[PDB]
């Protein structure tokens, strides 16, 4: 029953989705496109906090399995 571990990009997406949806007046394909473009353009230094969160969620998954 434990949820699968979340990738760095997914954790970041969760943090910003409300804002992109409000921007694009709830055009969901466009909000998702915009987020895809943004993540793809982000430098490693900007992705690092999300990489860390993804590493911790792998540990969360492992705890929950045991």
């Amino acid at each position: 029953l434990p949820e699968s571990p979340k990738r760095a990009e997914e954790i970041w997406q969760q943090s910003v989705i409300g804002d992109y949806l409000a921007r694009f007046k709830n055009d969901r394909v466009k909000a998702l496109k915009a987020m895809e473009m943004t993540w793809n353009n982000m430098e490693k230094k900007e992705k690092l906090m999300w990489i860390k969160k993804a590493a911790e969620d792998q540990k969360r998954y492992e705890r929950e399995l045991s």
